[PDB]
């Protein structure tokens, strides 16, 4: 079990589909790897909440009663997105934008209902997910993504969205979540955007890498810079969706194999902060990558490959 091997640095994770959770072949695996378990889907917007009131627990309530049966938290996976997310949240459906009184009962509303039906299982939320920009952002320019959200409320709306959990479930912690979370810029803007977080007082507990590595990927040199930088804002860091892509050969599977390697020296070096590693897909079968991208540990028929027992046993 990777969960094991690494009890002493960090809860070891995976996100989970609804077979994942049904079929004895696959929950046999999970059980065995992972102590920390995310809805890959089944917790977002849209999936819980299409229209406005209109509410479907029926996939999520498999997941959770499957974390409360067999004694894993839960990351919540996620509160606020631009994404599969229901437009009725932020528009009227002529097509026009809400107002941000609106907007923000709206996001009050989801909010209450699934921190309410989860808090027992879930320990962590990510509240906001993939709100700065992508690069080149030219000086001057915003740093944030120019969602609807962002339309109508400006960066406001991911102050008020972890202000609603917090007041929802005062426990958990509350992180914000992106994606190329080791490149130079957007490490910088997401450190800005955090900073601006604590200094107006928002209840940030923790940031979310995302961790969508390649074999190019970024460098280990980067990761380790970007978790320093984040480590001078906040207590709590999570991998939360981690894979190292291809893009099989034996040089591949070498390169993604090395990569693997060095990046768990780098996290178990700043075990401190790294509360949480979680996979996204248990193998490369369920991968939203696909097989040919050859991510994660397991392999097609869930079986772990030569770089678990590398990643396993270490120092």
């Amino acid at each position: 079990g990777l969960k094991d091997a690494y009890k002493d640095y960090f809860k070891i994770g995976v996100a989970v589909n609804n077979r994942n959770v049904a079929d004895p072949d696959q929950i046999k695996v999970v059980l065995r790897e992972f102590n920390s378990i995310t809805a890959e889907n089944a917790m977002k917007p849209q999936p819980t909440e299409p229209k406005k009131g209109e509410f479907n627990w029926e996939d999520a309530d498999k997941i959770a009663d499957f974390c409360r049966a067999n004694g894993i938290k839960m990351r919540g996976h996620t509160l606020m997105w631009h994404s599969q997310i229901g437009s009725w949240m932020y528009q009227d459906e002529k097509g026009n934008l809400l107002s941000k009184e609106e907007f923000y009962a709206n996001m009050k509303h989801h909010i209450q209902a699934i921190v309410n039906r989860y808090k027992d299982v879930v320990y962590c939320w990510d509240v906001v997910n993939e709100a700065v920009a992508d690069s080149p952002v030219y000086p001057g320019r915003p740093e944030l993504r120019n969602s609807p959200m962002y339309q109508i409320a400006g960066e406001e709306f991911i102050y008020k969205a972890f202000e609603y959990a917090h007041e929802a479930d005062p426990d958990a912690l509350l992180f914000y979540n992106d994606y190329n979370d080791a490149e130079p810029a957007k490490s910088q803007r997401i450190y800005n955007l955090v900073k601006r977080m604590k200094d107006a007082g928002v209840p940030i507990d923790g940031i979310g890498m995302q961790a969508h590595y390649n074999v190019y990927g970024p460098t280990m040199k980067e990761v380790d810079d970007a978790i320093k930088l984040y480590s001078t804002v906040v207590d709590h860091i999570h991998l939360t969706e981690l894979d190292i892509r291809i893009n099989v050969s034996d040089w591949e599977r070498t390169l993604q194999q090395d990569q693997y390697v060095q990046l768990f020296k780098v996290l178990r070096k700043h075990k401190d902060v790294i509360d949480c590693v979680t996979f996204w897909n248990v193998s490369d079968k369920d991968s939203w990558l696909g097989v040919r991208n050859y991510p994660l540990l397991f392999d097609e028929n869930y079986k772990p490959k030569q770089a678990y027992n590398a990643v396993k046993n270490f120092d």
